[PDB]
């Protein structure tokens, strides 16, 4: 599923992110949009043989099993395929594990390199919220 961007906004919402660990929504869907251009299906390999999953494409080296990535972790315990469903719920559940870990949005690095620091609540300008 291909979300619009007020539509992912509102389901963000929903599901507990607006300022989750002290993040405002825009954050969340800045992230997605460069992530996975708001794409549930998106995949892409990793360097490291690891792949990344979903609308905030969620790794497979940590939080997901995807039955290829050695010597990982499924800290989120989920197949990564429920990571890809037009419903975001697994998505967004292991994205609160993923920020809480320590290292807050800077786990991902699209968030870190075209979100941090901008004024983000352009993201959302325009929703009804
Ligand atoms: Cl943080
Ligand atoms: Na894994």
């Amino acid at each position: 599923k291909v979300f619009g961007r007020c539509e992912l906004a509102a389901a963000m919402k929903r599901h507990g992110l607006d300022n989750y660990r002290g993040y405002s929504l825009g954050n969340w869907v800045c992230a997605a949009k460069f992530e996975s251009n708001f794409n549930t299906q998106a995949t892409n390999r990793n360097t490291d043989g690891s792949t990344d999953y979903g609308i905030l494409q969620i790794n497979s080296r940590w939080w997901c099993n995807d039955g290829r990535t050695p010597g990982s972790r499924n800290l989120c315990n989920i197949p990564c395929s429920a990571l890809l469903s037009s419903d975001i719920t697994a998505s967004v559940n292991c994205a609160k594990k993923i920020v809480s870990d320590g290292n807050g949005m800077n786990a991902w690095v699209a968030w870190r390199n075209r979100c941090k620091g901008t004024d983000v609540q352009a993201w959302i300008r325009g929703c009804r919220l």
